[PDB]
DNA sequence: GCAAAACGTCGTGAGACAGTTTCG
DNA sequence: CGAAACTGTCTCACGACGTTTTGC
């Protein structure tokens, strides 16, 4: 458990609410019990001129990578356990990302229990379903309720 | 000479370097006495559905106002007193947008005294030609070389 | 003459995903 | 079977300008 400083926190939910990305998915895979893996990532795009940012974090945060895709490069951190530290240290500073960011904590919870029941893990899969809505988006495809294919 | 929390200019620092945006320009207009007015804006872009947090800005901030651009909405900071003093205290925090906010207030300090000699005039018209270039500019006509139909 | 407000838009720099592969 | 990586992309949500108008 890294514990992070208050101005540094400060400062990154500023910079999350704004390049930042707090993404859930369902995405399908035979190889699941479910056919679908609960993914969870926390996002910071930037110009690739730009990527010593980015490098910068994976410093500061400790844990996490930058990937690079052209113009443009992401920080990318999907470790549940160290993103759950994260986010919680974090959580208390966002001003728009707030919601997502506390609704990704909960799935993070609920995880383990959800590996179980497949009622658990459609609930879970509503989660997500929130936080899509939250965020700004428009090229989603897999929902909670195509999830529901489950009825075999 | 309104003073701002440490803790909302942490925030809106890292904010700033994310959707915010400190420009300078060079507008040409004949009512003055060189034909160009030395105009600086800080700018904070938003979804209008998230305008709300642009409002929230004009009371935080004490100064500036919202415009509505379609699905776009900015906050814009065009006053020299005010702004000035807002940089000055935003400075120190900012991380990507550290060398134009400290240019922008270079040029506020010698706004009144290049006024008067068509040379000094041209030589901020300079101090904003180094914030587009540190910028992400793309659209830029009117640069300080073109301010050179001075020699007449 | 000039500080500041209006008003319009080019071209991305990003948010938010998707789909597939790797590893143990 | 799962956590986590690797790879790809649609559609903006932004940045960063430009032009024109106030009105004192
Ligand atoms: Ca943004
Ligand atoms: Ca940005």
């Amino acid at each position: 458990n890294t514990k992070y400083n208050k101005e540094f926190l400060l400062y990154l939910a500023g910079f999350v609410d704004g390049d930042g990305s707090i993404i859930a998915q369902i995405k399908p895979n035979q190889s699941y019990k479910f056919k679908h893996q609960l993914s969870l990532t926390f996002q910071v795009t930037q110009k690739t001129q730009r990527r010593w940012f980015l490098d910068k974090l994976v410093d500061e945060i400790g844990v996490g990578y930058v990937r690079d895709r052209g113009s443009v490069s992401d920080y990318i951190l999907s470790e549940i356990k160290p993103l759950h530290n994260f986010l919680t240290q974090l959580q208390p500073f966002l001003k728009l990302k707030q919601k997502q960011a506390n609704l990704v904590l909960k799935i993070i919870e609920q995880l383990p229990s959800a590996k179980e029941s497949p009622d658990k893990f459609l609930e879970v899969c509503t989660w997500v379903d929130q936080i899509a809505a939250l965020n700004d988006s428009k090229t989603r495809k897999t929902t909670s309720e195509t999830v529901r294919a489950v009825l075999d």
